[PDB]
């Protein structure tokens, strides 16, 4: 019982620290989905912004 | 850990019922051992006296 008691305290605090680690990833996608969803957003945005003046400078152009 | 616990516990608990079984054949043995002790005190007055019984038996002869 003892000696599996140090492997239920060897899991135990691997497995509590793992759901801290478990955590720390979900806050590591959630920084790593908002800035691949605001780069998208801006991405997206700021390429068509410069098709814009692309646009624009075409059409002062042509 | 569930699993080797009611083994402990399980063992636990036989062991008390093995342990009055020792208990039992230590009281017995000692009213046992006690009592043959006057038997054998007993046996060899009862022979002293039958030793007594075959000089007093040609003791009335003489």
């Amino acid at each position: 019982i003892d000696e599996l008691t140090t492997r239920k305290c060897s899991v135990d605090a691997r497995l509590q620290a793992e759901n801290e680690r478990a955590e720390r990833q979900d806050r590591g996608l959630k920084e790593a989905e908002t800035t691949y969803a605001k780069l998208v957003e801006s991405q997206k945005t700021l390429v068509d912004f410069v098709r814009k003046e692309y646009e624009d400078t075409k059409h002062q152009k042509y």
